[PDB]
C-alpha cells in the first residue's frame, strides 16, 4: 500500500531528478512524477515536452508514472491515494524553504515529505542553471538525460 | 525609557508575528508595530486593511501601538525616539540577510536589532506562504488571527 | 518488499524519535529501530533499558520492531534485507554531517537515506539536551514518552 | 520593570562580549552578567578572576552587575526576577544550537531569549580561539579588554 | 604564469570588492576585473560609469586591469589565458549558490574558483543594499570608494 | 613570487586533499603541505607515516613540497615567505569555523586564506570518517590514494 510523489516543474528534467526518481522507485511500490504547470510562459519547454522528456528518461522504471499536477501538491498527493512526497536535496537547494513547505504540507493535509541527498556527481545541476549555461553556449550534456539533450540541441541551432 | 519597533509588511499579519509582538511587549515599555508601505500593488491587502488586522489582533497588548512606516526603518525608529528593532526568526527566514541589514542599520543609525525565535508551532508560517496556500484552497486558519481569517475568507468567495 | 531502519543511541528515546518512527511506519511495510551500542559507559541508560523504553513507547506500531545494532549501520540495514535508512532532522541536528554520512553510506553499501523534518513541537528536543535539563532539575516530561519519564524520575530521586 | 541576563563562561571575557553587554545595557533597565561555573578544571581562569575581569571591563555600565550563575540559566533568570536572556551571535557561533536552547528554555520556564549580532570587528573573536592563539604566541590584545590582556600576559611569561 | 579573474556587475563597486581586488592582486601575477553587462536596464550605473569607478578605485594596484565581460565567465577566463576565479564571501552572500556555480564552472571549463572572506568591516556591504540605503537617504559613504560616492551624490541631488 | 600553504593533520591524507593540492599547485608557483603535529596520541598514523603518505601521493606535483608544521599556521606561512593559505571546503566542513580562523589569521599576521570547493565525488570523504568506516570493516579504498590504502590495509589485518 505504499507510494510517493516527486513534484517539480522539470523544465527540463535533469539527471539529478532521474537519480531521485530511481531511488524513490526502489523504496516505494508506486511513484508518480507530478509535473507542475506554468500560469503563462517564462518556462523553456511546454507541458507536453516536459512530460515526454520525463517519460523517455524513465523507461527503466516500471513502477513509475508521469502525470500533470494541478493546484496544491498535497491535494494531488491525496488524489493519488498517497501521503508521501519525495524530494532531492542538492547544491543550491533552498532547503530552509523546503523545510517550511514540508511542515506547512504536513499541517494542512497530513502529508509527509522525505528528503534524499542527490548523488555527489549531480549535486550542482539544476534545471535553471543547466538552461542558463546551455543558453550561453556551455555544454551540460553530461548532466542531462539524452532525451533532453536531443531537444535542447534542437531548441538552439 | 525603553521601546522597540517591529517592522514588516504584515500582508497579512500571522500568529507568528503576534507571538513576536507579545514577547516584545513583555520586555519593552513601549512597542510600535511599523507597517511598511508598498510602492504600487503586488500586495494582497491595502494599508488600511493591514493596520486594522494588526490592531484587531493586538487588543490584549496595551503598551503596543500600530503606525505606518515610511522610508528607512532606522529613521522611523529614531523618530519614535527608540534605538531597538525586534524581529522574529523562523523557518524560511533569510537570517543571513537579516544579519546584513542589522549591521547596516547599526552602521548608519546606531540602531540595535534583537532577534527572537518564533514559537515552534508558528515556525513554518509566513505571510507569503499563508497567502499562496489560501489562494490554492488550503486552510491556514489555525496559523492566522481570526481578524485575518475573517477578511481572508471574504476576499475569496 | 519495503522496509526502513531508524538508527540511533536512543538514550533515551524522545517524542521526536517516536514521531519519526510513526511516520516511517506509515510509509514502509516494515520498520526496524536499531539501537546502537556504547563501547563502555558515558551513556545514561543501559541497552536493556533503552530497548524497553523504545518497545514500551511503540506498542501502537505493529509493523515496527526493535533490535540492537552492531557495527556499521549499512551492514545492519543489509542484514535486515533493506536498503533504506530513515532519520529525522530537527533543531540542533548537524544536518551537514548527516549529509556526509548519507553519501558515505550510499557509496559503500548502496544504502539510501531518507530524511524527514520532525514535528515543530518536538523540534528542540534531543536526548542529550533532555538529559542535561533533567539532570539540573528541569521538567522535560512533555517531550518524552511516559515510559521514559517514569524511568527518568526513578533515576533521580 | 525590565531586565536581561547575559550568561556565559567568560573565560576570559572578550570585547565581543563587552559590546553585547553595552547594547543590552542600553535597552534594559537592568543587566546581570551571569558567569557560569566549571565542574572541575579545563577552564583557564578561576571564577574570582573571571568576575574581576568582567567587573573591571564594565565600569562604564552603571546599570549592569556581575553575579555567579548556578544550575539552569532559566532558574537564575527567574531568581533575578527577569524573563529575558540576551546572547550575541558571531562567526563560529553554533546558532542552530542556540535556537534549540532558546526554545527549550522558553518551554521549561517561559524565558525569552533575544539575540544580537556582534559588531563586525569583533565577529571572529571567541574566548576559546583567543586563548588558543594567545597560548601559541599570537597577539590578540586588540580583541580583549585591557584588564584581560594584563592578566593574560601575566599568566604566560 | 599566474592570473585570476574577479567577475561581477559592480553596480557600483564597493570597498568590499576593492578589498578582494587587493588580496587577489597580492597573490596572483595578474588580476582582471570582469564587469558583466546588463541585457537592458534595471542597473543603476551604465557600463562606462562602472568601468570608470573601478579604474579610479584601483590605481594603487598596478597588476590589475578592468575589462568588460561577455557571455560565460569561464569563457572570459580562458580567453584571458587563466583558469582561476576569485570571489569574496560576505554577509548576505548566497554561498550555497556560489558553490553550485563553482562546480558547474569546473565541470564545463576546468576553471577553479577560490573564495576569500571579506574584511569584517565590509562584511555587510553589497552593491544592492548600498544603493537601497542611498536611495532612501542613508549615508553609505564609509563603505564605498570616493570615486563612487562622488558619482552617487551627483546621481541624487 | 607566489606560494600557498595547505595545512592539516592529514591522518591520513585523502583524495579530497590531493584534489586540493593539485588545484593549489596549478595556481601558485610553490605549494607547501604543512602537516600539523599531535601533542600526544589520539591520531592514527605517526608523523613519519603521514609525511610518507603525502609525499608518495604527490609525486606528480613538482612544485609541491611536504614539511612538518609547528605552532600557529600563520607563523609557518610567514616562515615559508608566503601570505596565503589554501583550504578545501567539503560536506561536513565546519565552514563557519573556517571563516572565524581565516579572519583571526588575517588579523594577527596579515595572512590570506583562499577556499576552494572539493570535487563533488570527494565531497563526503574526511580523514575522520574514512578511518571510522575503515575501522568497522567498510571499504573506503576509492576515496584514498593507494599509498594510504596500502598502509591502512596493513594496519588492520
Amino acid at each position: 500500500m505504499t507510494g510517493a510523489v516527486c513534484p517539480g516543474s522539470f523544465d527540463p528534467v535533469t539527471l539529478g531528478h532521474v537519480d531521485i526518481f530511481e531511488r524513490a522507485a526502489a523504496q516505494f511500490d508506486e511513484v508518480v512524477v507530478a509535473i507542475l504547470v506554468n500560469p503563462a510562459k517564462t518556462g523553456m519547454f511546454d507541458l507536453d515536452e516536459r512530460i515526454a522528456m520525463v517519460k523517455e528518461s524513465t523507461t527503466h522504471l516500471p513502477n513509475l508514472r508521469v502525470q500533470v499536477g494541478h493546484g496544491l501538491v498535497v491535494d494531488f498527493v491525496r488524489s493519488c491515494g498517497m501521503t508521501a512526497i519525495v524530494k532531492g536535496l542538492r547544491t543550491g537547494t533552498d532547503f530552509e524553504y523546503e523545510l517550511q513547505m514540508a511542515q506547512m504540507n504536513k499541517h494542512i493535509a497530513g502529508v509527509d515529505t522525505f528528503f534524499v541527498a542527490t548523488a555527489p556527481r549531480y549535486s550542482f545541476v539544476s534545471s535553471s542553471l543547466a538552461k542558463e549555461v546551455a543558453m550561453l553556449g556551455g555544454d551540460v550534456s553530461e548532466l542531462l538525460p539524452e532525451p533532453v539533450n536531443r531537444r535542447l540541441r534542437d531548441r538552439l541551432n
